[PDB]
């Protein structure tokens, strides 16, 4: 595997990681997704996950408003860190 | 750093390491291009990148109509082959 190939492994692992742990396996509850904030992100939010920003982020992107983020939503929130990783 | 915060860093420098070998520093051309997806991607395109796929793929891409591959168009394509790469691990 390529350095990349394994970068986007660890897309794509980190996601199930989360979302297997409660509800539906397959989605991110807002919990979990709190979770993956606080231990995958702390450069972008710190160490207290702000509950406005979660219930906005987690608004953004449920495209479905299932309250959850499914792996295809979770690509947009992918591609938006991904950039915001580039520039900041 | 998080596994997912080293993950991401790799994603950058990626970019810059094809994006900077030619032309615009910031954008991939087609040959820049070709090459990330030969070294970089061989699970996804292989052991050849064919050419007229390469040309579809770029043209896929190329939002803005500049013939070239942008960091925010790449952070797409990448986006959309953890999608495939999702599908092919789930
Ligand atoms: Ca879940
Ligand atoms: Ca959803
Ligand atoms: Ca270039
Ligand atoms: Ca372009």
């Amino acid at each position: 595997s390529s350095s990349l190939e394994q970068a986007l492994a660890v897309l794509v692992t980190t996601f199930h990681k989360y979302s297997s742990q409660e509800g539906d396996k397959f989605k991110l509850s807002k919990g979990e997704m709190k979770e993956l904030l606080h231990k995958e992100l702390p450069s972008f939010v710190g160490e207290k996950v702000d509950e406005e920003g979660l219930k906005k982020l987690m608004g953004s992107l449920d495209e479905n408003s299932d309250q959850q983020v499914d792996f295809q939503e979770y690509a947009v929130f992918l591609a938006l860190i991904t950039v915001m990783s580039n520039d900041f």
